[PDB]
């Protein structure tokens, strides 16, 4: 087995957020896309795509899902807040669930000079020891 390798999603429209949770799909821009279809073809099926979603201004992460398939490049159009967004991926969400960029803000990630993984970009790639330390937090984030 391999062990997973987790993402950065990055939304500046919280109705795709729960557009992606009721059906369980996504799509990121063309670099993206292609970023993520990368890491899901090289993975094989031996282990997880991990995807860690925050919406743009809200000060906190808002849950994760795990990548279900390829990227399909050719689609439905004009099915997200914009037709900017085109292609599509299955995703599985795991838990929704809002946990502060607070608890989060001292993890920071050796691949994007050391930045604060609160501070990352769409589909940031976490290293995975960073990640296992935000997904531990996540999962036990009390309110
Ligand atoms: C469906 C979708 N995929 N990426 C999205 C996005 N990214 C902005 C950079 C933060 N904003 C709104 N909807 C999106």
């Amino acid at each position: 087995m391999k062990h997973g390798r987790v993402f950065i999603i990055k939304s500046y429209s919280e109705d795709d957020i729960h557009r992606s949770i009721k059906y369980n799909i996504w799509c990121s821009t063309e670099h993206g896309n292609k970023r993520l279809d990368a890491a899901y073809r090289s993975m094989n099926g031996k282990g997880p795509v991990y995807l860690l979603f925050s919406v743009n201004g809200s000060g906190h992460f808002c849950g994760v899902a795990e990548m279900k398939s390829a990227v399909d490049y050719n689609t439905c159009a004009g099915v997200w807040s914009q037709d900017k967004w085109k292609g599509r991926f299955d995703v599985r969400w795991i838990f929704v669930k809002d946990v502060p960029n607070s608890q989060l803000r001292h993890i920071r990630l050796e691949n994007n000079e050391n930045k604060p993984v609160t501070n990352s970009r769409d589909t940031q790639e976490v290293p995975l020891e960073k990640a296992k330390q935000v997904l531990k937090i996540i999962a036990s984030y009390k309110h």
